[PDB]
């Protein structure tokens, strides 16, 4: 009778404004919690072509959908049926800057996910605005308790036409609705986000997660 | 070059709509203003989301560079901008990772200036002085201005005083825009602000709230 | 307060030791001032690493707030803190990562103030402003000073004017400590800035360096 | 075709200024590069008591020993015989900022390190002057090229007395001293540091790091 099953849908809407362009996408995918996968099909409804890099959304198409070891506390899967909300801040190294928002319920074998993302202050000449992505690199998100809520650090980077490399950094707070979900202690995440297909204008993208708690060296 | 349409004595009409740690919410504002002295004062209610719960100061910014005094040897891309207006773009940093960021779409008509600002913040921490309003005024600042990848571009350190006489470290960067082409682009120089609610009610339901803007170029002259 | 052994025109004496991305350099002053108008002067040699491979800028703001022109209603803590004196720390982060840290114990002696001065930086890009040397000048500032922990704090958002009318921020954080116990803490309050390197040799082995600042409580006061 | 042996000796000397309080430091050690292990005992030759934690100064304490594997190029042990230098910044979140520079040579079998480490604007009443840190977490360099220098940033964090943790940001430049050494692509660094012993007032304390190559997910 457990909340979590091994194959789960998702279903999400995401509506945001970057740079002053407002936009509407919804994501219909597939995923195993507990093997960290997931994938999902995504179409621009409102806004359609983007004239930003798709790439600076794709973290915000859920961390029930990382591994996690016995000896590392599961957060994200003790936070259902009722579910949980994440905030994040996007800090890019040439002054763009994004917020974030999931409230994440949970119905059947289904996550519902209502995303928000808001982004200003990307110059015209910088790699998004220019559409010189071409992925995010594998990354470690850290996890720790702060102020009584699990916080999650993440040195990213975004390869760029070029081989050259764009730095952002995440900063992530995940809340748990229900009263009583225990806090883990310090681990890491190890991510890597996939863009596996989309068409010319990005208006429909398929996009790909794979995710791994651990205890860092020695033991992992 | 480019004549203004800037009058001595303005009106401003503002709507807020946003979003603080999960909470929504809507206000509206009603004010005048003296562009030509850098003055203005605005009458703020909360129409969705009240009471708020966390510290009105954190808005108070986001509720127009037209109301500050420019010297003539400052070019003044704010007065320039209009009829068409300009819309502007900003961040806000806090120093316990609390982020914000707004945008102001400002037309006119007739003596009106219209104001369409969002607002949207996230990771403020819950015994943080935002969210247990803890705060008491911003501190008067000094806003630098400078042209950056072609856009006029404002950096200041702002600092809220706190109960208990203690202060709390917000950075600022506000991206202007002017709606227009052919609006030149000034040198670097300084907008001294001081910015006060004059008045609320115990639920920050209602609120009055002013502002006195000078631009200057910095010492000697200053 | 009024009791201070500083005098109205006082002479200065600067030793910096330093080393940016791994170049070491000795650069000795010798200069003068006038504590109450917030002003002073300096004559620079370099006497080792000469010459720099890095623009000169980045080291002029180590090169005394008690050059700065206090009003009677700001505790002036940096008067306050003689004849024993103060030392003061700093860092300077720069938009394309270069980091610098700088410290200054100062003395007095008579009417000399005594400076011993380090800075240190690392992760200047081989072809950033600062390596390339495409720095004008410091624009005028101003500090935010506040107290932090028991320690006044200034922080100052600058920018360095390079080729082409284009800028380069750095952001400067410097706390101060008096050497005696007890000197009081002010509120908080501003000191504008204008650095400013008066002439120089081609390769700045030689350079005259002037600097104003003036304190003040911000606007609609001053 | 080798330069670096199994098993190397390593000398350093430190010598820096935290907070005001000029102190001197004596390393003597061995490691392992190709299992990215090492050992060092450290001495405080001048300056102790040190007042400030000594877990700032740690890592300042050679990316040589890290265990590259073969599809991921070896930047720091191409180096030798000539070596290689590093500069780095540590911005911790209170505001105290440090900036540490290495150069790294080889004699026969023994590492020279002549090391350098700066702080300033600790508070008074913060973790680092109150010396209540515990360790820092494992932590996971991401490493990238960057106006032409291999440059490494990380998320790192010491847990606090108290369940609590302090973060600090790390920035390394690593520079060959040959010219026309190779430069990797982008990989990430799995970290693991220990004080694994210490008398009293760390005047003296015996140090050890493990250190691992990859290229995240699922690379590893």
């Amino acid at each position: 009778m457990s909340a979590i099953k091994p194959d789960m849908k998702i279903n999400l809407r995401m509506e945001g404004n970057v740079n002053g362009h407002h936009f509407v996408i919804d994501g219909d995918g597939t995923g195993k919690p507990f093997e960290g996968k997931q994938s999902m099909d995504l179409e621009v409804k409102e806004g359609g072509p983007l004239p930003f890099a798709f790439d600076i959304l794709t973290t915000a198409f859920n961390r029930v959908f990382a591994e996690y070891p016995d000896h590392i506390q599961d957060y994200f899967k003790q936070s259902f049926p009722k579910g949980y909300s994440w905030e994040r801040s996007l800090t890019f190294e040439d002054g763009g800057i994004c917020i974030a928002r999931n409230d994440i319920t949970m119905e059947g074998d289904t996550f519902y996910n209502k995303v928000r993302f808001h982004g200003v202050n990307f110059p015209a000449n910088g790699p998004v605005m220019q559409k010189k992505t071409l992925k995010w690199e594998p990354s470690t998100e850290k996890m720790y308790v702060r102020d009584g809520v699990l916080t999650g650090d993440i040195t990213m980077a975004l390869l760029l036409e070029g081989n050259a490399h764009y730095r952002c950094d995440s900063r992530t707070t995940y809340k748990a609705k229900e009263k009583g979900v225990k806090l883990p202690g310090y681990h890491l995440v190890d991510h890597c986000i996939e863009i596996l297909s989309h068409d010319k204008d990005y208006n429909k993208v398929k996009l790909y997660e794979h995710a791994v708690a651990h205890s860092g060296l020695p033991d992992n």
